């Protein structure tokens, strides 16, 4: 990771928080191409000082993403580890996370929008699967909307997958349980079961989010009831707009070996 000086970063408004992290809009002063000076909008992800022990997993998350280059994977500019802070410096995506975009735009997002976003996510996960790289935290909050759909120009929406954050292989047990049903049942049983098949399950959950206008599946269940949901081998309800319901359940297969490759997922998406 390229090291960025604290003096070159300006922290502006908070944009929320993630697991043991706080998120800020910021500005990076930098010398760019041809020696031109730029003041670039950036997304600054700050690991909580009280959780500095998760720094290696905080940064191994992004670093994996950033050893590969792909149009659907978020760009990391570098890190700032001056002083006591652990900061990931990331491209700033105009329209933020998909989970909140889906909510604020329910009565405006149709099946063709959801299908194109689903295809793009499948393309990014296919690229990861071909490179045998595990993401570990596929969810709507981790999908960034680069570009809105512009019907008047034929332009589809364009999304990127963000970095996974601290791995579920080191997170507290209660956080993992609150992440049901994104975290697969085999990883609730044993977090060290994290596997390429993990992302197939979470991709199913993420499609459910995309089809459900920002609702969180099982949000009404507390952690104990979510565990029992897995113990009784339940599937999620079909979204009202059920066009993707079969793919969702096919991906969320309690047998990890039976979950379809992302190539087959793309083939099924292209038939709708
Ligand atoms: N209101 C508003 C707003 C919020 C965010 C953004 N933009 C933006 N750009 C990036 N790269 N982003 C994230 O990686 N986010 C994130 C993902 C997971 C966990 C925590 C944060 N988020 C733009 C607008």
């Amino acid at each position: 990771f390229h090291k960025i000086r604290n003096e070159d970063l300006i922290f502006n408004e908070s944009l929320g928080q993630g697991t043991f992290t706080k998120i800020f809009k910021g500005v990076r002063r930098e010398v760019g191409d041809y020696g031109q000076l730029h003041e670039t909008e950036v997304l600054l992800k700050v690991l909580d000082k009280a959780h500095r022990n998760y720094s290696e997993s905080f940064f191994e998350a992004a670093s994996m993403m950033s050893k590969l280059s792909h149009k659907h994977l978020v760009l990391n500019y570098g890190v700032c580890v001056c002083g006591d802070e652990n900061i990931l410096v990331q491209e700033f995506v105009k329209f933020g996370s998909l989970d909140t975009y889906l909510k604020k735009n329910k009565n405006c997002i149709n099946i063709l929008w959801k299908l194109e976003v689903a295809k793009q996510l499948a393309a990014a996960m296919h690229f990861l699967e071909e490179n045998t790289l595990i993401h570990g935290n596929v969810c709507a909050k981790n999908i960034l909307l680069i570009r809105e759909e512009d019907r008047k120009t034929g332009n589809p929406p364009f999304i990127k997958l963000s970095d996974p954050g601290i791995s579920i292989t080191v997170l507290p047990k209660d956080i993992l349980q609150e992440r049901i049903p994104w975290v697969p049942p085999e990883c609730i049983e044993n977090p060290k079961n994290l596997n390429l098949a993990t992302d197939k399950w979470s991709f199913g959950t993420t499609l459910w989010e995309i089809c459900s206008g920002g609702d969180k599946p099982l949000s009404a269940l507390d952690s104990q009831r979510k565990l029992q949901f897995y113990e009784d081998r339940h599937q999620l309800p079909a979204p009202k707009a059920a066009e993707l319901a079969n793919l969702i359940n096919n991906c969320m297969d309690y047998e990890p070996d039976h979950r379809p490759s992302f190539r087959a997922i793309i083939r099924d998406l292209n038939s709708l």
